[PDB]
């Protein structure tokens, strides 16, 4: 549909009848506008104390992330895990509560197009438990760019259990904003991403946040072909089948190729 879908080689799988059917993807974000004609929301939960409806997206972020998951894996069961309020901010407890729900509710893929500058024993415990429980955990690397020689990969992206996603444009160039470090795993399209917006709209957003869902959608396609495959196997296939770009500090393993990873 959008250029980023074709770029990751998703359409080849779609033509084959692999569209992410029976894959439960949790969008741990600002909610999802379930009212959008182009989105099918299966369930979810809100963990934002003042915004009790997960199906009301007061930000726009979670609907845009969800629509990218949907563009990659059209048949995937989308779950709106509302952890971020109208301002796009959320407390760590709300976020961790949303991961805890995703595990509890047998989500196959977690998408976290979110990041914080600091970790916690509780955040690491939550991601680790998800992984140990066979969930594919995908997160945005962060929008911190370059910072001397140091990692600018945010949390939870920083944790070895999480697939940390960096952003490339349509040319396969690293976006100037894309966080860097040894914890960067893969690259996906993350510059001027056309996706669904609340109130039957479409618009572009840029960020590693936009790159993350292409991988979460990519993990849904793999699981649709290979329902038997472990989260470990899904991850290894995505990482081992990449189009090799530059240095792993900047590009991770390179750009994901869903066609090559699906075998
Ligand atoms: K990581």
């Amino acid at each position: 549909v959008p250029y980023g879908v074709s770029q990751i080689k998703a359409p080849a799988l779609h033509s084959q009848g692999y569209t992410g059917s029976n894959v439960k993807v949790a969008v741990i974000d600002s909610g999802i506008d379930s009212s959008h004609p182009d989105l099918k929301v299966a369930g979810g939960a809100s963990f934002v104390p003042s915004e009790t409806n997960p199906f009301q997206d007061n930000n726009s972020h979670g609907t845009h992330v969800a629509g990218t998951v949907a563009a990659v894996a059209p048949s995937a069961s989308l779950y709106a895990v509302k952890v971020l309020g109208a301002d796009g901010s959320g407390q760590y407890s709300w976020i961790i509560n949303g991961i805890e729900w995703a595990i509890a509710n047998n989500m196959d893929v977690i998408n976290m197009s979110l990041g914080g500058p600091s970790g916690s024993a509780a955040l690491k415990a939550a991601v680790d438990k998800a992984v140990a429980s066979g969930v594919v955990v995908v997160a945005a690397a962060g929008n911190e760019g370059t910072s001397g020689s140091s990692s600018t990969v945010g949390y939870p992206g920083k944790y070895p259990s999480v697939i940390a996603v960096g952003a490339v444009d349509s040319s396969n160039q690293r976006a100037s904003f894309s966080s860097v470090g040894p914890e960067l795993d893969v690259m996906a399209p993350g510059v001027s991403i056309q996706s669904t917006l609340p109130g039957n709209k479409y618009g572009a957003k840029s960020g590693t946040c936009m790159a993350s869902p292409h991988v979460a959608g990519a993990a849904a396609l793999i699981l649709s072909k290979h329902p038997n495959w472990t989260n470990t196997q899904v991850r290894s296939s995505l990482e081992n089948t990449t189009t090799k770009l530059g240095d792993s500090f900047y590009y991770g393993k390179g750009l994901i190729n869903v066609q090559a990873a699906a075998q």
